[PDB]
């Protein structure tokens, strides 16, 4: 493989795995529990989003990351962030992401 398994890094990146439900260019609404959101949800505002998966929503900054087209919303992913402003809703500066798939979570 050319992906050498991520294991025995000496930089260790915070890897959170969660649903990509608002997405923007410098940065991305992200669901960092394991429950996804309804169809009127994706409908819904961002900030009524926010208020309502409040506990567990995480904005994500994505200025580190000039390639985010490949980042898909209504999707599923891996984030490395180390550097994080808490400010409930908390947010979180990730310089690089893993993306996953509903088809299949070792992502090519």
């Amino acid at each position: 493989m050319n992906k050498n398994e991520q294991n025995g890094d000496e930089t260790k990146m915070q890897s959170l795995v969660g649903y990509v439900v608002l997405k923007d260019n410098e940065r991305a609404i992200l669901i960092t529990d394991t429950k996804a959101p309804g169809k009127e949800d994706y409908n819904l505002s961002e900030g009524q989003l926010m208020n309502k998966f409040k506990n567990n929503i995480v904005i994500v900054g994505l200025s580190e990351i000039d390639n985010t087209d490949d980042l898909k919303r209504g999707e599923k992913i891996k984030v490395w962030f180390h550097t994080r402003k808490e400010s409930n809703p908390p947010s979180a500066t990730i310089q690089k992401y893993e993306l996953l798939l509903e088809h299949h979570h070792h992502h090519h």
